[PDB]
């Protein structure tokens, strides 16, 4: 899937448990006041993760080995 580019209202306490969450939705936009990434947990819920946080890098770094196919090589 892949999120358009929606905006939040606040940022997460702090990160998640990555046997929580399951994928992001970046929404860098000019029309919000601030740019962050989208979480969601594999419960259906759905937190705002900050990209100065490494567990939105960290997550999204392991989510772009999976999402984005690449190639098997």
């Amino acid at each position: 899937v892949v999120i358009p580019s929606p905006c939040c209202m606040f940022f997460v306490s702090k990160r998640i448990p990555e046997n929580r969450v399951v994928s992001y939705q970046l929404s860098s936009r000019s029309t919000c006041l601030k740019a962050g990434v989208i979480f969601t947990t594999k419960k259906g819920q759905q937190s705002c993760g900050d990209p100065k946080q490494e567990w939105v890098q960290r997550y999204m770094k392991n989510l772009d080995a999976k999402q984005k196919k690449a190639s098997p090589r």
